[PDB]
This record gives structure tokens, sequence and C-alpha cells, in this order.
DNA sequence: CACGTACGCGCTGTCCCCCGCGTTTTAACCGCCAAGGGGATTACTCCCTAGTCTCCAGGCACGTGTCAGATATATACATCC
């Protein structure tokens, strides 16, 4: 979840190399993967479209 | 104003129950889904119903005459000394 205070309070690191380990990296729909991989790199990629 | 006595108040005992402290538990709190309904707005459409107007008539208020029940005498029969 891109809305919750994990996600800014990790988003707000000064990290240069960022990675996530995880095994079902979708769950449940587009939006969930959208908000992983603007956490891993913010901005070259965008979903918008269900 | 006088009297007198009952009760408010001070003192003492006593016991009991609440407070302080230490230890153990436990649930409040914060952060999470998972979807779905409730409700606040914005815009639009429609239609029923309440305001407004005119006219009229009877309900309410006032006044007054009467009327039936309650109260107070007028006279006659029964009764005590």
């Amino acid at each position: 979840n891109a809305e919750s205070s994990l996600y800014e309070s990790l988003n707000s690191f000064k990290v240069a190399n960022r990675m996530l380990i995880t095994g079902t990296p979708l769950q449940n729909n587009i939006k969930e993967l959208a908000a992983l991989v603007n956490f891993l790199m913010p901005g070259r990629f965008t979903i918008d479209q269900e």
C-alpha cells in the first residue's frame, strides 16, 4: 500500500539502492504492483488504466 | 423576656477499610487488510402542495331572560309538663 505509514517512512529515506524481497508481488490488482515499482524507482514506470 | 432542655460540638476510643507499593497480566493503541454500504455534495427533472386572494358564514364572545335544583321561612298536626 502506497498510503500506509511504512511506505512514507521508508520512501523518505536517503538510500541509493533498494531491493524488495517477497513471494507474491501482485495480490489483488495492478495498483499494488504499481506501488511496489514506484517504491523501487519513482517515475519512469506509470500505471493508470485498470 | 424568662426558663429550660435538647442538640451541636468537642473529645476519645476502635476498628476497618482505603491507600501505598510491588508484581503480574492484559488489553488499549497503532498500524494493517477486505469488501461493501451510508452519506455528503453537484446537477437535473417533475409535481404536489402550501401561500395568496376573494368571498362568505358560523363560532366565539357578550349580554340577557329564564329555569330547575338548593336554601330559608309559614302554617298545621302530634306531643311533653
